RNA sequence: GUGAGCCCGGGUCGAACGGCCUCUAGUGCAGAUCUUGGUGGUAGUAGCAAAUACUUCAAUGAGAACUUGAAGGACCGAAGUG
């Protein structure tokens, strides 16, 4: 019922995933948790993160990752020849007033 | 053949070698913490932990943590990592 090409906006609660992590590993761990979150949500093992999203993760140094982050995951078609996976996800950071209090929402294609 | 050994068959191989009587010796190895060379178990084991720290995208390429560009985050902190 759900098409292959589809974009949804999620709120990732990075606080409970980074609870207790070594301070010099928190931001790389958060990058890997974002990739794992997108893979679980979209079914795609090929996850590509926007550099602005990387800047948002690393905004307050290696141990200052935000508790919540609003992202847009867009499952798109891999048109390159000889690709291992037919689909991939692209994750961007979303400009919102407050990441708290937001539901998962489907982004309109238009 | 008591024995040290001797002989034959089969396989491999490629240019010399053996029996008998005498002559001759640098002539017979398990040891010498030997000598030289080669090879095991240990064992895919002990570790590969000082010098704060890495991450995203793109490109190159058969293959990219430790190549490059950009984007970030840090360190040396002028008796410097200049």
């Amino acid at each position: 019922a759900i098409a292959d090409v589809v974009a949804r906006e999620y709120t990732i609660h990075l606080h409970k995933r980074l609870h207790g992590v070594t301070f010099k590993k928190r931001a790389p761990r958060a990058i890997k948790e974002i990739k794992k979150f997108a893979q679980k949500a979209m079914g795609t093992s090929d996850v590509r993160l926007d550099p602005q999203l990387n800047k948002k993760v690393w905004e307050q140094g290696i141990k200052g990752v935000p508790f919540r982050i609003r992202v847009r995951i867009s499952r798109r078609r891999n048109d390159e020849e000889g690709a291992k996976e037919k689909l991939y996800s692209y994750v961007q950071a979303v400009n919102v007033k407050n990441p708290k209090g937001l539901l998962t929402s489907v982004v309109e294609e238009e």
